């Protein structure tokens, strides 16, 4: 038993809700919140900008130190950093950004990072400003992640489309 509430169960291990991931994280304090990161951990917009804003820019400060030490992430890769006031940990995961021409097949590699964590609150990778089809992203998620994932979808309209079209 865990503290996630109001989720629709899609599969044995994948759950989905129309929610703002920032507010969801603030209430649940999950062990892991996933950020839709880029390789530079520049949290300007989308989910990343919103999560970082909710940390009063502490996520960005920590991220800049991480990059200065380690260099950029790989597309499809991840790193674990602090969850600040939102979660114990933040798993920064880099999905491919279609608006940069990145290979969509890397989306499966990105979701594989979730399997290193037993339970996660997450957005749909490569959705939103990353330019992928959220329905494809949901399919890859279900077919790749084996751990328990609670997906927050900010847009009510997209949420309804994702549920109604789910196979
Ligand atoms: O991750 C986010 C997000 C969350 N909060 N603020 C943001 O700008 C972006 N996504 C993924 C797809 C999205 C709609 F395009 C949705 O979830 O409905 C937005």
């Amino acid at each position: 038993v865990n503290s996630f509430s109001g989720y629709l169960k899609l599969t044995d291990n994948v759950y989905i809700k129309n929610a703002d991931i920032v507010e969801e994280a603030k209430k649940v304090k999950p062990t892991v919140v996933v950020n839709a990161a880029n390789v530079y951990l520049k949290h300007g917009g989308g989910v990343a900008g919103a999560l970082n804003k909710a940390t009063n820019n502490a996520m960005q400060v920590e991220s800049d130190d991480y990059i200065a030490t380690n260099g950029p992430l790989k597309v499809g890769g991840s790193c674990v950093l602090s969850g600040h006031n939102l979660a114990k940990h933040c798993l920064h995961v880099v999905g491919p950004n279609v608006n940069k021409g990145e290979d969509i097949q890397l989306l499966k590699s990105a979701y594989e990072n979730f399997n290193q964590h037993e339970v996660l609150l997450a957005p749909l990778l490569s959705a939103g400003i990353f330019g992928a089809d959220p329905i494809h992203s949901l399919r890859v998620c279900v077919d790749t992640v084996r751990t328990n994932v609670y997906l927050a979808v900010f847009d009510k309209n997209l949420y309804d489309k994702l549920v109604s079209s789910f196979l």
